[PDB]
């Protein structure tokens, strides 16, 4: 079990170090997000504070990404396929940080399992990956690129 | 079995995003082979599906990579030994795509032992890590830096 | 146990991937340290060796990272606390290389601990984790961009 925390608390630190990398993509344009990608930095300091402890983990933040996400998507075209990641270089980064996203939420899930940890963290890096995903086609149509659909 | 699956589509999904921002270098300077990397990512969406559904995954994939494989080797000079990660920004982003191509199909492999996928996914990642490893020295190349070989 | 050792090669070498990454946003500016990642590269190189062949691996590689850690340490502000992983370009990438470098350093303590890789490889990493933290805050402040620290 205890290989498991380390695990988990290891792969929130990579997709906050990732997310670190992308918010320089963004300060360096003239992106407004920056500052929610630093909160969400922020949040995922909690996290990994909360694994290594089970904890109590409050849903304010799984709320906030849900406002978040509802905001971009409503500034965005209908989309019923998958895209391919690309969309520019801050889109491209954060496609990216949604897969480790998606790998922590993986590591969370048995602890979430086994009791040892709350599954609102787990439900957090679940929106999460939805929130990097809209950001991502959000940074992508403000820079004036198109949306990449594959069907074939 | 399922939660190998999930782990299967997860890190072929951080794959395609890996490649997806070595494509925004790539389109950035006077390189062609961004089409190349593009039609890669739509055959990982492939890929992604034929995991998740075990279902049929053509060869035609894997001889196009051959090929391109072959038409890029035999642009370099001759290579017996292991060369640092490095050669520009292109050339080091498609090496660290490399990397993680070999950790997706680190993933997928037990899924063809057990019969779950086809078999020819797993050896068209294992050609995709061949033509990652050839593009990135072939960009190294064309931006005229040289190989560095680590013997002591 | 021949998962565990290409898990093992296939993390390290991503690891010395994502370095040559950071490597490359180096050389751009005007930062020095740019031979200390290639030497760990070369290092790398040889970590791979060790963990394929148990091996002898000496010792030398490591005393010259805490030589480093401590080079660096000493000119860096006190710090008691977390930062979020950002401070520029380079020290965000040089946070996902440590994060990187965390996970290689758990694929290879299980080597270890069955008696089939020398310890002093997990050693390396361990130290290795340390001076891309400590280089990170360097850089950072050598660019002039402050240290964030998250609270609440
Ligand atoms: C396996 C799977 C994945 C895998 C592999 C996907 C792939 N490359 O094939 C991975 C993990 C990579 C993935 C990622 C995502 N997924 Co997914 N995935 C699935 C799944 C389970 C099967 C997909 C499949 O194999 N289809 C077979 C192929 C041949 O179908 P297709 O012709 O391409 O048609 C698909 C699309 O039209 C898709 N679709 C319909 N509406 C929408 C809307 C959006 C925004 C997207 C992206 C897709 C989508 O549904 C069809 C049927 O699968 C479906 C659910 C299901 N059982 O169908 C969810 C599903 C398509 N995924 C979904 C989502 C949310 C996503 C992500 C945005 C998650 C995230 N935040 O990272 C990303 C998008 C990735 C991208 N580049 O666009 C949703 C889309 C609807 C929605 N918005 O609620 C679904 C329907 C799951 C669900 N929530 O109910 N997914
Ligand atoms: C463990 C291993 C790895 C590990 C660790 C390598 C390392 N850093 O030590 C990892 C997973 C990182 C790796 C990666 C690669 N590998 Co490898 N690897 C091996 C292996 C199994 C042992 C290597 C070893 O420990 N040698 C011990 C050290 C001390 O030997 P050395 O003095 O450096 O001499 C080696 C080189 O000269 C090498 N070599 C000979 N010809 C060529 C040609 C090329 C292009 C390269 C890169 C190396 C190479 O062979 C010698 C003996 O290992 C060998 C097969 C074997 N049993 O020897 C394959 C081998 C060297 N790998 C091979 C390949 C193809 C690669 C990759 C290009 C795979 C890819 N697409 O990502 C990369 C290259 C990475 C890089 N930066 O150059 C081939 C090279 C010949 C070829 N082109 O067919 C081999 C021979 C396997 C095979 N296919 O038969 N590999
Ligand atoms: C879980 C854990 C992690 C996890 C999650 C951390 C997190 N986000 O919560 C991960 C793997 C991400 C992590 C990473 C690191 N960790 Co850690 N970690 C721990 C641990 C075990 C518990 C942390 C915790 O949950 N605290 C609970 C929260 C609420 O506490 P807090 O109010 O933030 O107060 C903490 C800080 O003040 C911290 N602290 C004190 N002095 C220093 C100095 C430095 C440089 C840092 C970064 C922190 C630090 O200690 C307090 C108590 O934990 C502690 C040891 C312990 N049992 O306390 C080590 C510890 C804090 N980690 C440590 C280190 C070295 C690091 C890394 C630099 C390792 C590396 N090379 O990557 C990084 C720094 C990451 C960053 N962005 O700053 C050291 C710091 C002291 C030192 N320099 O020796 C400790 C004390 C372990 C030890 N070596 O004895 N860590
Ligand atoms: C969009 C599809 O992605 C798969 N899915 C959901 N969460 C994850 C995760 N953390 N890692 C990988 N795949 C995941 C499910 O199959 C979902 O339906
Ligand atoms: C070049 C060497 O890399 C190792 N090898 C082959 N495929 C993978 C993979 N997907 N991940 C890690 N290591 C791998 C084998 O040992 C091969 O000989
Ligand atoms: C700083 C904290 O990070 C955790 N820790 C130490 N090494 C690793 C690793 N390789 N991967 C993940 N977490 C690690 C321990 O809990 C340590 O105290
Ligand atoms: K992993
Ligand atoms: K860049």
């Amino acid at each position: 079990k205890d290989d498991q925390v380390f695990e988990a608390v290891g792969t929130t630190d990579e997709l906050s170090s990732a997310i670190g990398f992308a918010l320089e993509l963004v300060t360096e344009k003239g992106h407004t997000f920056a500052e929610e990608l630093q909160k969400i930095q922020c949040t995922l300091q909690d996290v990994g504070s909360a694994l290594a402890t089970y904890t109590t983990f409050k849903a304010g933040p799984i709320l906030e990404l849900e406002q978040w996400i509802d905001k971009y998507t409503s500034q965005l075209p209908p989309l019923t396929a998958f895209i391919l990641p690309s969309g520019g270089k801050i889109s491209s980064a954060l496609h990216f940080c949604r897969a480790v996203c998606c790998r922590a939420e993986r590591r969370v899930v048995p602890l979430v399992q086994m009791g040892e940890t709350d599954a609102n963290v787990a439900k957090f890096l679940n929106r999460l990956s939805d929130y990097l995903f809209t950001l991502a086609r959000y940074a992508a149509m403000k820079e004036g690129n198109q949306e990449k659909i594959y069907m074939k």
